[PDB]
């Protein structure tokens, strides 16, 4: 299996803080869903992948871009993979090539929604 299921909920939480990608997968899929009640503008989430090196920069410029851009600088080359921003009752999936991921590199996933990254983040690692 070359996928993971992850939820972002109304208490500003992902349901994992460490994802592992089997390094023999050609592609890997992240299936994000929102089990809450709150509207997208107040507790909307996305799942965003970057290097540890780029995480805060992505989060900072993302907050500048704001809700109307899904809290991501458009065409940000630092974002390896991301889902759409989703609100209550919604789900989005993103697939990327495992060849984008390098050995000897540190990757972090996080929600880019304003202020959410502090709580909503973890590591992604090939194994
Ligand atoms: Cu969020």
């Amino acid at each position: 299996e070359c996928s993971v299921d992850i939820q972002g909920n109304d208490q500003m939480q992902f349901n994992t803080n460490a994802i592992t990608v089997d390094k023999s997968c050609k592609q890997f899929t992240v299936n994000l869903s929102h089990p809450g009640n709150l509207p997208k503008n107040v507790m909307g989430h996305n799942w965003v992948l970057s290097t540890a090196a780029d995480m805060q920069g992505v989060v900072t410029d993302g907050m500048a871009s704001g809700l109307d851009k899904d809290y991501l600088k458009p065409d940000d080359s630092r974002v390896i993979a991301h889902t759409k921003l989703i609100g209550s009752g919604e789900k989005d999936s993103v697939t990327f090539d495992v060849s984008k991921l390098k050995e000897g590199e540190q990757y972090m996933f996080f929600c880019a929604a304003a202020a959410h990254a502090a709580a909503m983040k973890g590591t992604l690692t090939l194994k």
